[PDB]
């Protein structure tokens, strides 16, 4: 809403499409230096979210870093960490001093509903190009100067396919209730889309719903207090990792281990979980195509090559049943640079 679909927007946009097809198979192929050679090194700002339970910054950056050498790019990266929970006001503070620095790049994520329009000045404001993490949708009213690139995994798509699985674990009108992330666009694309999913295609009766501050402690809490008011559910569908393993952690202090419970994004941890099987499925995203996405964009800007608008990355389904081989050959595609 204000925002295209990611499928949506490359059908709108065929060259967009071609573009970012493009894109995939330079992540996918070897790596090819850089054609265009520089006047000097690049300057690179990473404003990210710091200490949280999932690895998918650090990993990022890590996988993004070793594709740029692997391009022959010479590259300085000031980073930059918000510490939590950070205010949006904090978050957007660490972004302003980053943009102080005046570099040709800046990587970061904000929530871009609740501060939709100060991205939009910001976008006006420099010449620094921006990439935008962790969102796949372009909005709609930036058709006039839209980012230099948009990059994540499709949480509308990550969540869908988490519909899909929990309408083949239940029956039609099983109960649930759902862990939000913060009130914000994560919640809205993740959270909103499985209800709706779920409610049309298997008349799944949603409990409760309840925001959280995003992180493991809150996660615990809000599990805590949904199972309290409402303890007769069959799984909880929460938003995002942390939540996740807060959620556990009170599921396993009440003894309710009759109720399901899944990941989002498929990170070390949840893997662990999942094989320990604290967590009863996720969905796992092949994380360092989009570390290596933004080295292979950036190389073409400096070749003076178009670059795409979006960039999205597939994502694969696990299960506490499947096998070690097949958890260990999924991180040998997701961590294949970062480890
Ligand atoms: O992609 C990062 C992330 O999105 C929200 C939160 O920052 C992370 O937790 B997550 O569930 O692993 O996905």
């Amino acid at each position: 809403n204000g925002y295209w679909g990611y499928q949506e927007f490359l059908d709108e946009f065929p060259e967009q499409r071609n573009l970012t097809n493009a894109l995939s198979e330079a992540v996918r192929a070897q790596p090819v230096p850089l054609s265009k050679p520089t006047q000097r090194p690049i300057k690179i700002s990473v404003v990210y979210p710091g200490q949280q339970v999932s690895d998918y910054w650090v990993r990022n950056i890590a996988s993004f870093e070793k594709r740029l050498y692997k391009l022959n790019i010479n590259y300085q990266l000031n980073q930059v960490f918000t510490r939590p929970n950070a205010d949006i006001k904090q978050q957007s503070l660490s972004l302003m001093e980053a943009l102080k620095s005046k570099s040709d790049y800046l990587i970061f994520t904000l929530d871009t509903t609740r501060h939709r329009k100060f991205v939009e000045h910001v976008l006006d404001s420099t010449n620094t190009k921006l990439i935008l993490q962790n969102i796949t949708t372009p909005v709609r009213e930036w058709d006039k100067h839209q980012p230099f690139l948009y990059v994540g995994f499709d949480h509308a798509e990550g969540s869908r396919e988490l519909a899909t699985e929990f309408g083949k674990f239940f029956p039609k009108h099983t109960y649930y209730s759902v862990l939000y992330f913060s009130e914000g666009y994560i919640s809205d694309v993740r959270g909103d889309t499985f209800i709706h999913q779920v409610n049309r295609d298997n008349n799944f009766e949603l409990q409760s719903a309840y925001y959280t501050k995003a992180t493991k402690q809150s996660g615990y809490d809000a599990a805590k207090a949904s199972l309290a008011k409402h303890p007769d559910v069959d799984f909880i569908y929460a938003c995002s990792t942390d939540v996740a393993l807060g959620a556990v952690d009170a599921l396993a202090e009440l003894g309710r281990e009759d109720i399901m419970i899944n990941g989002w994004g498929g990170g070390s941890a949840e893997l662990d979980a999942i094989q320990k099987g604290d967590l009863d499925i996720t969905v796992m995203r092949m994380n360092d195509d989009t570390g290596i996405a933004m080295a292979e964009a950036i190389k073409w800007d400096l070749e003076d090559k178009p670059v795409p608008t979006v960039y999205s990355g597939d994502f694969e389904i696990v299960t506490k049943a499947d096998s070690p081989e097949r958890i260990e050959a999924l991180k040998k595609r997701a961590f294949r640079y970062s480890d």
